[PDB]
């Protein structure tokens, strides 16, 4: 444990996705010599995916941790300065900028903030009391567990009918919760579901939400559901419950020091240039922390080519 | 041919937009135009797609493209469309030979390599001057040949010549290139220890020839105009790139020859001025101009036109 002996660094970029890790390919090709912190989660959330369909010119086959780690063997390649910490605190109000991690303190004169995005809870008393205990936010973690069981999953979008998808080859049945009638997931990815619902081990309750998890003292054996049109309420046996409803910003560190909306942080966008400079000058923003439009990861990798060119011209009008 | 979606233009802006037009279950119709796979088929080395392990080329980025796509079965026509029409709706397209409509259209139609309109780099065109190095180069095997420009193509055509040709000379109007610093600093060691010759501070006053094709060049100084001449046997043009827009002129808002588009930070930010026609890649972009960025426009063109057509019904 050191006394503020910050690091300094001419650029810093803070995220180990897909955008963290192209600004860090194209900053290092431009002599910038880039220290990009990880945060907890090491190649952000394609981790905890199996399959990755949408990533233009891969043959079949890609998964999520496949690609983060090729991703990592390129910046690593241009010699990127990779430092496993997290940042809890940061001053924006001074040059250099100034940020907290829990191992040590960094300095920069430019910031890459592509701190992505977290899964969402409902906000549950009961939900939060059965975290780790039957109610989980990553199938993939935990599917496992589930071998020839119930389990509920959460939310109408692209992860949880993915997640749904991933779990039907685990457990014994899989039951599909959304508060519509529709989902709003890829087509291809809706017809493998409804193949399942019609001829598999997928059953859809639309229109419900997620009253209450239920369960004993060891964990979750079921779930209410309560009907959106008309309040009723009817209960599930699961001994596990997935929680898909979409992912937050990371932005929670940035707060009262960048302009943000929803939690996003918002950038200059625009036809013109300097595309991913935030409020304050100096400091960019590429990725989900920035989208909830497109939220890919060829945008997020997109957005992070961006930040790192806008930062390198900013950089050089320094000297 | 009617279709709901129709792309054009086969580079990595076109192609990523039908992967996820594909997955879309929109069926997309996908033109390629004159250069299949777009303009990194003429480079021999990107090293800046991330996640690709060393070694990766151009065209090899673009075959998998194109494999990509036809995975999800996307409809490739080899054709190139010379004439619009926008008013109408279904919109309506003019191809070589054959015409086509659709309800969406993803314009993704790139740029092509601008020369500098002398009169006498006219006359000398596929007589020695040229836009393209890989496609050319080979015919300069142990000659003297020029590159004319201060970018990352300069610079690459530069260094890719320089295991082909005997000398190459690098002709730049100021003293600094604009090109990536890793590919500045290779250029600068077989400056100092190799065959590559700077000519800083000149512009090509005139290209010079035979009968049969280029033998020299005319340099004039930017500072003093005094002129100075090269004997080479070809002159490579590489002063950028222009946007593939001229058939779209008086149908889309355009500024410089870039179709304009919403851009934003609320959605939609690939529509054009005309709703149901979306831009995406070099032809909207004068700012970046990568691979990746393309990539990444053309899957935000995808996903506009599929919220498009679903808005229809
Ligand atoms: C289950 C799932 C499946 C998916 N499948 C696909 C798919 O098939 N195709 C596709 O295109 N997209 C997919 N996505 C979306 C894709 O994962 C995201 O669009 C992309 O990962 C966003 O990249 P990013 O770099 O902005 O953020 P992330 O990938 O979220 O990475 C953010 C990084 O910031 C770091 N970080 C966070 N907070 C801090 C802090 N305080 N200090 C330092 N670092 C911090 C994190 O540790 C992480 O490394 C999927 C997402 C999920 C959750
Ligand atoms: C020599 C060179 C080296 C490069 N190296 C790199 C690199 O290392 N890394 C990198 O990231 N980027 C590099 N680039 C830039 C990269 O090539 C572009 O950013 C990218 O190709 C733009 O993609 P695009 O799909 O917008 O356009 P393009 O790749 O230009 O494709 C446009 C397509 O539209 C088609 N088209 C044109 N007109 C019509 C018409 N009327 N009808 C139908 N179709 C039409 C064309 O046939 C072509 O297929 C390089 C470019 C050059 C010239
Ligand atoms: N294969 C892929 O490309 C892939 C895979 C995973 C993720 N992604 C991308 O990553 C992004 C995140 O995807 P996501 O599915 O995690 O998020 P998303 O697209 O925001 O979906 C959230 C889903 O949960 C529902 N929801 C949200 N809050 C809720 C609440 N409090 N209670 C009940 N339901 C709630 C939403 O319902 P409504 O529909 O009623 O709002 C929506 O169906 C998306 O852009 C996605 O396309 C892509
Ligand atoms: N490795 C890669 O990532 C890679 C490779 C190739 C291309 N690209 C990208 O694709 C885009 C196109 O690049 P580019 O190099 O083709 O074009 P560019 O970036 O526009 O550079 C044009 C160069 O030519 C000079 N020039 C322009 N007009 C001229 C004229 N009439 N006479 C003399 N000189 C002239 C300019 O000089 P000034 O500098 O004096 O303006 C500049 O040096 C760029 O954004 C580039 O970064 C990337
Ligand atoms: C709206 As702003 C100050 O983030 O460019
Ligand atoms: C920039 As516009 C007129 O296409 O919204
Ligand atoms: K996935
Ligand atoms: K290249």
């Amino acid at each position: 444990n050191a006394m503020s002996d910050m690091k300094h660094s001419k650029l810093l970029i803070l995220g180990s996705g897909p955008a963290g890790y192209t600004a860090a390919v194209y900053a290092a090709r431009a002599n910038l010599n880039p220290v990009l912190i990880t945060g907890m989660q090491q190649g952000g959330q394609l981790t905890t995916t199996t399959e990755v369909e949408n990533w233009p010119g891969d043959p079949e086959g890609l998964t999520g941790p496949g690609l983060m780690d090729r991703m990592k063997e390129h910046a690593e390649r241009f010699e990127t300065e990779i430092i496993f910490d997290h940042i809890n605190e940061v001053d924006f109000s001074t040059r250099p900028f100034v940020l907290k991690g829990d191992a040590a303190s960094y300095s920069c004169d430019a910031l890459i903030i592509s701190t992505g995005a977290s899964a969402k809870y409902l906000g549950l008393e009961s939900e939060e009391a059965f975290k780790g205990r039957g109610v989980s936010a990553c199938a993939t973690c935990d599917g496992f567990f589930y071998r020839n069981q119930k389990v509920a999953v959460v939310g109408g979008g692209n992860t949880a009918v993915e997640e749904a998808l991933y779990l039907s080859n685990i457990a014994a049945e899989v039951h599909l919760i959304h508060r519509r009638d529709s989902f709003r997931a890829e087509k291809i990815l809706i017809n493998r579901l409804m193949d399942k619902v019609q001829n598999g081990n997928i059953v859809l309750h639309t229109d419900r939400v997620l009253d209450e998890v239920l369960g004993d003292e060891m964990g979750v054996t079921g779930v209410r559901l309560k009907d959106v049109k008309t309040g009723g309420t009817e209960e599930l046996d699961v001994m596990g419950a997935f929680i898909a409803i979409g992912h937050s910003p990371n932005t929670q560190i940035f707060q009262g020091q960048l302009d943000m909306k929803d939690g996003y942080i918002l950038v200059k966008s625009g036809l013109e240039g300097n595309a991913t400079q935030t409020s304050v000058e100096g400091i960019f923003a590429a990725g989900d922390v920035m989208d909830h439009n497109y939220r890919q990861a060829i945008t997020s990798a997109g957005t992070g080519c961006m930040a790192a060119l806008d930062a390198e011209r900013y950089l050089d009008s320094l000297n």
